[PDB]
């Protein structure tokens, strides 16, 4: 249960997120003071960045170490997408 | 109805914000490619991203500057504050 | 020498980074590992990072408040402008 | 001449970068607008974000891609180590 173990953990700092969201929604409804909204902005940002940086991770690991396996126009192309990838997470 | 325009823009954005993250929950449950799951993380973080900036413009132009007419500990209070802030946005 | 403070600060802060490019070339020339040339790269992008923040209070605090004592539109533009930089530094 | 191809590139990148840095120290010289000076700044940390890219993108096609031909525990180990440097990098 590998694949279940990353998924399950995956989906649960999704729903996680999913609420900060929500949270967000409710401290505007209230009008809560703007930095305060900004910080859970910021939280919500990096909870995103760090599953993003997960995900890549086991894309390296599994994908990537894949196609090194079958040869290098394989792995040629497979690393130009993940770095494409990382160059829209960086911004 | 200023407030009241802003307000409903700012609920809007994180309304389709909220969707995204339930769309990155479908994706994670069907195995979607992680190279699109990683695209649509990033458009979710540029659009948090974009929410922030839109809450920095209003609260520099009425709170931080309403500190100004206050007086220099007051506006030097603001700024540090709001400078912080945008430091954890820039992570 | 508030400002003369400043200047001074921002000018080693500046020769500290300048040196750091430098330490860059030599690696890059030595074929040092990527990985260690990486960890140079993002702690040179951080100095920069943090030098911009600097730059960005003091604009604030002295820049962007005259405007709101001049009015409105001095200081929308003012506070259009600063947003606009800040902005590009998140990318 | 990949490698001189690549080295070569690399430090006209840097060289590059290096200039720009003595024009921020030539901005503040100066006392040129903070806006102005954001701007370089910006463009600078830009540059090395995308040498760090072109870094990563060499790194991940040799060194991870050999460490799948070596077996599991390399390419975890590989794998882990880019990932902490991209983790840097983002933020």
């Amino acid at each position: 249960h590998g694949y279940h173990k990353q998924k399950a953990e995956h989906l649960k700092r999704l729903r996680r997120i999913e609420g900060q969201i929500r949270g967000l929604q409710r401290m505007v409804d209230e009008d809560v003071y703007c930095i305060d909204i900004l910080t859970q902005v910021s939280a919500s940002t990096k909870a995103l960045q760090s599953f993003a940086l997960q995900l890549l991770e086991e894309h390296l690991r599994h994908c990537v170490a894949d196609a090194a396996l079958k040869g290098g126009t394989e792995i040629d192309a497979k690393v130009e997408e993940a770095t494409k990838a990382i160059g829209r997470l960086l911004r």
